[PDB]
């Protein structure tokens, strides 16, 4: 038993601390998202009897993708609840062992508790929902992803942030890419990451470059943005989330202006954000929300636009369910492979600072709420993605 080392157990974890976990639906870009809701508590499923033989299960509570399920027949005894991530195979809606002529057994536990026990279950499946049809087959047909190994691609350069650089697509989990560059050294991020760009990107948009390929509509595209007005100009100052210290929004000047609604941004190297990106802020989003601005190398935006001889940014410029303490995993972006136990620190409208369990303040990560590197409890379960304990 102590042998038998499998890493974290979301399970032990949030029956002892009596933690809420943000739901499947907060996150877009994950498996089941289209399916969801359809699963709910109290929900029936016929699963394995494990005191192959099988038995029907109710939903207690549900974090991210696993359920804590309840064989029928313990009513209100709890002590043989166990957890279940919908994601597995062995995971059925009512009705699956007649089609596939399997049968159905009581636990040993409570076998004794009725002589009839298809009329109990009879009572107990009266207006009862079930897992859609077609469940895990509309789940793996999702996971079909549409990156390969071998697909050449533009990324940002983590060295220099500033250019892009050759990469080629080494391996796929979960919309997860690992990435190789062209020329031991590695890069994962998600397929969806605004980081990588199709080849010719860079050289179209005014981006600087270190200098089969992946095509344009495998990208994810970027919102349109709409104003009464100008647009961004360069010299402009704002606040950014920055790139090399997630944990820190700095005050930050536009750069550059590129084409199809991107900025270079530059903390006062460059980082180019598109102008819909929820990680710029007018000038004095920090103060009015109660976070911590960083200021350049007692700071006031008055006093720095006078000293500076700037301006501001224009408001107009610029573009759920999550809630403080609730579980997920979160990549550690500083370190993109690590996709740890992570709660919710701070709401902030779209924005949320994550903090990983057990580590020290300074490794919070500011990310928006639709950010693909978050992801619910259980994510890493389902996909076959190793989970970093706290």
């Amino acid at each position: 038993q102590d042998a038998l080392v499998l890493g974290f157990d979301w399970g032990k974890f949030l029956k002892d601390h009596s933690y809420k976990a943000a739901p499947v639906s907060c996150f877009k870009h994950v498996p089941l998202y289209d399916q969801w809701e359809d699963v709910m508590k109290g929900m029936k499923v016929e699963v394995l009897n494990s005191d192959r033989v099988y038995w029907i299960a109710s939903v207690i509570q549900t974090a991210g993708y696993r359920v804590l399920l309840r064989y029928e027949g313990f009513e209100n005894d709890a002590s043989h609840d166990f957890w279940c991530n919908l994601g597995t195979v062995d995971v059925h809606p009512i009705g699956w062992c007649a089609i596939n002529s399997k049968i159905l057994v009581p636990p040993r536990t409570i076998h004794a508790k009725f002589t009839d026990w298809k009329g109990y279950l009879m009572k107990r499946l009266v207006g009862s929902r079930t897992l859609p049809v077609d469940f895990h087959i509309k789940m793996v047909e999702s996971m079909k992803y549409p990156f390969r190994q071998g697909m050449r691609l533009e990324v940002v350069d983590k060295s220099q942030v500033s250019r892009t650089r050759m990469a080629v697509v080494d391996t796929v989990i979960g919309g997860r890419l690992r990435l190789l560059y062209e020329d031991d050294d590695d890069f994962w991020c998600h397929m969806w990451s605004p980081l990588i760009h199709p080849v010719g990107w860079s050289r179209r948009v005014g981006h600087g470059i270190k200098m089969c390929d992946a095509v344009p509509y495998l990208f994810k595209k970027v919102r349109a943005v709409y104003t009464e007005g100008g647009w961004f100009e360069e010299g402009m100052k704002l606040e950014a989330i920055d790139p090399l210290n997630l944990g820190n929004i700095c005050v930050a000047t536009v750069c550059k202006v590129l084409l199809d609604g991107y900025l270079m941004i530059c903390v006062d190297d460059w980082f180019c954000y598109h102008a819909s990106s929820h990680a710029i802020f007018p000038a004095t989003f920090c103060q009015k929300n109660d976070i911590e601005l960083t200021p350049p190398k007692t700071f006031n935006w008055e006093n720095y636009l006078e000293k500076t001889k700037s301006k501001a940014a224009p408001s107009r410029l610029f573009n759920h369910g999550f809630k403080v303490g609730m579980k997920l995993e979160a990549v550690d972006l500083m370190e993109p492979r690590l996709i740890c136990v992570a709660t919710v620190k701070r709401v902030v409208h779209r924005l949320l600072s994550i903090h990983f369990d057990g580590w020290d303040s300074e490794y919070d990560q500011w990310v928006d709420c639709e950010s693909p590197d978050i992801y619910p409890v259980g994510w890493c379960e389902l996909t076959g993605y190793q989970l970093q304990p706290p």
